[PDB]
């Protein structure tokens, strides 16, 4: 499922060290509970187009998410 994929992703960017800890769980819970149906779609499209590169697909989920997910 979209969930299961973005776990195992954001728990790779976490492990690599391209997004802390307070993030990845923050992120989660947003992705799983407060997410639009269309900001989960955004979501999957960023990690389906920065798939080679981890690095900038954390810059951007953070870039991006960072206010929404964070409170």
């Amino acid at each position: 499922s979209g969930l299961e994929h973005c776990v195992k992703i954001i728990r790779q960017l976490e492990c690599s060290g391209h997004i802390d800890k307070n993030f990845a769980q923050d992120f989660l819970t947003w992705y799983s509970l407060r997410a639009t149906s269309q900001e989960i779609r955004v979501v999957k499209d960023f990690i389906d187009t920065f798939i080679d590169d981890p690095m900038a697909l954390a810059e951007q989920l953070i870039d991006t998410f960072d206010d929404r997910v964070s409170i």
